[PDB]
């Protein structure tokens, strides 16, 4: 992704004007190849009309250009563009909201499952690995950058996400479906076996663990559904025959005709259509928002970095459930042990952020 | 459904332009018969005006065409179209969000309900069948492709979704209502009988199972409500009068009149209305989005494939609760048993996805 | 309600065109009386201008009609209409989402509360009646068709929804407020009395029942709030002044003036304003959507049928908790007892719905 | 609030037309003082132009009026008005959705907490008073009509909402913050003391009570946040410099100039701007929706009546937890004791509401 | 933040007009530097055209100004502005909705964890400090005003939010990631140690505490995600090109040309563009809403005051869990001990707020 939050913290004179000089993941990079084609077509038509066409055909071209001018309307195109990229943006955010994080699960696995020895460490590590395996399995079927990293299920065994026995057992199901639901069923059976044996104290804690697992299952299912069902092709094909039948009209009709005929609209010849290039930029960078956000798991500059979250999770979970169990800092008296109103100091550079407490909107009256 | 997610992963030069050459489930297939009628009417009127009408009646037709030209406005038509297909799209997505999946229920049935023998296997299989039966019963009343597959309740018995005893019992209720609520009541009684007998350990687990069943009941009820209550006919009949009273005005008024009268607008005769055909495509493919999404359980190309999810569920649930109970892969030491920061390898084709961890937006300052 | 879902399943040639010939609950019935008034006023003014007015006053009328022609604008009227009926539609759907159904409660009452004899049957029937009573009490205060059916609280006693003792006790509260909250308090006390006595096994089950009751209480409160607080009168009176100050301008200004003055816009006299009648239909059927959905508990054709859901619930609940307790079909071996991949047959008429399982969007690459 | 739901139940001929003759809480009352100023300014300018100005200055005024006529545009003003009052309306509804009602708490306090004597009655009454106290304390800091009723914390003691001991204890905290969070902490300690002593049977019930209290705490916090943070002043100041720079242009520019100069637009002199007054009404009653809903806890006619809900709650809760505990109507056999399909009678005035049960949309096919 | 709720409680004559004379956090302060540049450029171009340019070049400038006048359109610019600041505003509100408050956690920590001595006080204080530490750690990585207050982790130790032992232990993890997830794992282990030892009575209460902690973990994660992923740069750069390519057209084209050429539009020379300055204000104060709300954790006048909520929380939590445990006011008989319908008095200034109870919308009929 592209992060520019630190550059727009305050509304200064040039906060938004300085973002127009950005190259990576911007308008100038996304619509660089669609501008050359437009310019080449425009100048080819201009040259053909200026020298190739004869005097009699010049009048026909002039009348055709006059005709192809009442069809340049900006309301219908600005409506589809804008009712389309609100749905696209909402889908883009909801796709990120469903990314699984084992943060509410590693806490409970570290706490509830007891025992500080082997067969406790092994059990906790297996329990926390069975969820990262499911997350990797679902992400491999939707993310191109992750599929490139793990092109086959033997690569998972090589990378340590799997085990030889697990890989052998996963192949003995015989079902012609995606196998991203199997580790979630392994987790429940292993947790029940752990409970039968005195490692989990209570059925209350066991039910809490099951409830935590079901949410991750639901989130993975939602990601799979979003990938499977996309915005209908009839809706997608309407916005690109609304923005491609507008610059086509512009090409023949936004042409500097001969100024000897004294038209009410055309009386000056500029070489470059400065006010048409700006319209092209504004009306194409709006469509390239949808063209980029319609699948957030690609290899763009504004696509989710899924190869980093499956690396952070593997380290954080294994450190939380193995090396940080029953190991907490010493318990000591605080600084404000006998103070009823603690007053932490303010630094010199942040003395202007001091404020009084809000006490209701009717306090003054 | 039509899946094109793999073709729009990246925003390249021709990602959206190459989707305009698609036939299955597209504009060219949906409005293929509504274009021939328009063309035939246009050309019939043109021929009649050109030869059938006399000189005196030509002036009347010309004045009528001039009159039928100030009523071609694009804002009121672009507002209803756009405030209608946002409601239609939201309803279309919410209808899929309520599809029942027994994924959170097969896990708990496989885990909690104990016993590895007959009368345990039978109990688990019956418990998991009583939910697929309810899902099939609700889908048969709303999906045309499923009703065609199971036209009568004897077909369910033949297909194995039901049993002779259950089919005989379901007919002895005598209520003139839909019977999609009965298996959910059978499930609770069977689960209570299982608890009374030592197959379920705790009332906590029993309550968890009941809580899981109630959610599926709510989702089935929501699907039934969505099917029962549709968008009001007065709202549907308004958008069909605003897009049919626009091409009617176009037919008489977007006609190439005689160029010997020297009108300010019409001075050239083209045979084919190229810029009217494009408007027709853009303004009719927008209405055919609603025309297609107003009932997602039909036999279109962009309608939910409900005949595949009732086949996947039956296999997956029965494999999870019967052949995968108390059968988990061996417990073994991991690859990173004594490593605090695991570093899974990167493939050669995905070495450009390496990134540093994000450490807050205030890190640099 | 009006159901037309079966007629719009597929996007065929005449799916939306055939709905324009519907009478019940449609435009032609909702704005039948508002069209006669408009036509009568238009023709009266036309006749007065054509014969009553003198030659000198004809010029004044002509100038007034010219003046009342620049105020016919379509954007401001199409904005309020469209930002109003999105709020109206969302409120209309949220009002249905809060309808209480005792489907998650009859299941638990049938399962948890034990005992197959008198004093068990009586207890279960009373527990399930105390919720239908509250639903009827809340619906009687907001639905006209239900108030007409039960104009007084003695009618509830006559109809069997109540009892003489309960009716006598409810009158002995002495509070000048609505009494739709009393059965919910009776339910909790009766359930606690049932638990004290061995009819409910566990406090876990008791708490589950209380949690189920609280949701119905919340839904009834939400229905009461929606009925109590309506869309502000200032917002409602603004859309009624924007659509009544537009046809008023149309009446004087969309008139076929004398064609002897050679105006740039008016040069032909048609008897009937065909393109004004269509505008009237389109701009009045849009307001009559809000006029119909602003209170969904009336006696319209697109209003909720509340008299049927209080009849279905009474039968279904009493059959579930009384005659279907501890009575389930025999437990038998399934058809696919020793088959790992069941393959239910496909009928001849639905052989085109066979599809392969989706296996991720990265499978081909 | 203003309730007109009973007058718009059905879509008859004059349902919406009869609401234009309402005075209380309407357009004519909200914008009564802004119309006199506009009329006075318009007529003063008209008189000055007609008599005070000389012949040479009349031409300058005429040219200025012509210039101030191309800036009367209706799209930019109809966009901000309409994107502002959607946010205002959603905030207005979400502010009511967070009003605390102790209906789910009085039920559980009446049921779970046992004992029918003193020290049980006292405990239940104190527990139910500790929540109404918190609701009153939060409402007093945001509602003007409630602050006027309880201007000081001694008024709460006088009115019975508090006690001398509690008022003395609340003053001994020494924190310079709002004290609307203290009764919620008193509730938990009192409930734990009640459990330690045998008045609450189970820790399950104790946890249920704590869960119920936390929701009310969250709702009160949300109300406080909504009051504290308002719509940004820059957003508010943009809509009122876009509707005040439109009637300013109207004042000089919608003036009936001298008809002796033969302008294409102005050729007739009417005394009163009938079509400008209507525009003023439509464009000012739209802004006065936001002006009224931007703070729903004022003293308007469309503002929440918070002084009645703190009076209903105090009576209902104290009747439920004190006089209605372990006191339920006699248990008797129902009317349909041995009937499987009860058929409640239909009244003569509601015989047209009889309908058949819906049996799926695929039943006919 | 800026609070003006007390000034807009009622819809009086000058409620919204008096907010146009506000300086702090307003239009005049936010766009003060962008107005001087525009004025300087306008007057420089005007002077150059009036004196520097020759007679022949004046005609070229005049024709260029005429050309740059058909590209001043208001619909495309009013659509992006308005579809952008709805997403920005929704994100701004959702960012505040995720602010952690330990209000539901201090209650349970004060109630459930028993013991009134040392090793009970110490345990409760540590448990409540471990959550404020996590909140401070997450806020320090996203808020500039908090980072300025705590530029290093030794400042936290100095300010009392931390301890030497905890600071030493946190440095011994060796993970190159943000460490805002560590106190949440310390909390669970400390709570389990407290349970093992008789300080927490029940596993039910322990599970309740874990459930309460998980919600705060989720909220902190959501804040981190919102900070990490921002609105795409292509979407931000499109609205900035559409409002900077409009005043550029205004500069050359909204110029008072020579009135000796008798143009249909320009016939008068005013020194100051009064109707262009207002347009600039309206169309730039709309963009400065997004420029200000795109990062609500800056140092603006309409940005969240995060330095006050980390000071209020530290005092409130430590007072609730330490000095207010098992210390509640005396239990006494209420004022309405033997009254069934309490009637609290009304003050003289609020006697107009008396209202009758609402009894349904069908009461009158
Ligand atoms: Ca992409
Ligand atoms: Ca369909
Ligand atoms: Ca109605
Ligand atoms: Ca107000
Ligand atoms: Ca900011
Ligand atoms: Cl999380
Ligand atoms: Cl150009
Ligand atoms: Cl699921
Ligand atoms: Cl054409
Ligand atoms: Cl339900
Ligand atoms: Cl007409
Ligand atoms: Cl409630
Ligand atoms: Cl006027
Ligand atoms: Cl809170
Ligand atoms: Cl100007």
């Amino acid at each position: 992704t592209i992060t520019y939050t630190n550059k727009v913290a305050n509304a200064r004179l040039g906060s938004f004007s300085s973002l127009l000089l950005c190259w990576r993941g911007s308008i100038y990079k996304l619509l660089y190849g669609e501008f050359l084609v437009f310019i080449f077509l425009y100048y080819s038509i201009r040259g053909l009309y200026r020298m190739v066409l004869s005097s009699d055909q010049q009048l026909l071209f002039e009348k055709l250009a006059l005709y192809c001018d009442s069809y340049i309307q900006l309301i219908p195109i600005s409506f589809v563009l804008g009712f389309y990229v609100t749905l696209v943006v909402s889908r883009w955010w909801s796709q990120y909201e469903n990314l699984p994080w084992p943060d509410r699960l590693m806490i409970q696995v570290s706490s509830f499952v007891e025992g500080k020895d082997e067969e406790g460490r092994l059990l906790r590590r297996t329990l926390i690995r069975y969820a990262i395996l499911g997350q990797v399995l679902i992400l491999r079927s939707i993310s191109t950058s992750v599929y490139k990293r793990f092109p086959t299920l033997h690569h998972l065994v090589l990378a340590g996400f799997m085990t030889h026995g697990e890989h052998k057992q996963l192949q003995k199901l015989g079902l012609p479906h995606n196998t991203f639901w199997v580790p979630w069923v392994w987790f429940a059976n292993l947790s029940m076996k752990a409970y039968l044996g005195g490692r989990i104290r209570d059925t209350v804690l066991l039910q809490s663990l099951m409830n935590e697992v079901c949410t991750l299952r639901t989130q993975c299912g939602q990601l799979y559904a979003y990938d499977w069902i996309s915005i209908p092709l009839v809706y997608t094909q309407v916005v690109t025959v609304a923005v491609y039948s507008f610059f086509l009209a512009c090409l023949i009709g936004r042409q500097f005709l001969n100024p000897n005929k004294d038209y009410p609209g055309h009386e000056m010849d500029l070489v470059v259509p400065v006010f048409t290039i700006l319209q092209f930029l504004f009306y194409m960078g709006w469509l390239k928002v949808a063209e980029q956000l319609i699948n957030p798991f690609g290899e763009d500059d504004d696509d989710f970095e899924t190869n980093w979250i499956i690396d952070r999770n593997l380290q954080v979970s294994l450190l939380s459930v193995d090396g940080m169990h029953q190991n907490l800092p010493p318990m000591e008296r605080d600084m404000y042990w006998n103070e009823a109103a603690p007053q932490p100091p303010y630094t010199a550079a942040s003395a202007r952020s001091r404020r009084h407490s809000f006490m209701g909107s009717t306090f003054n009256i």
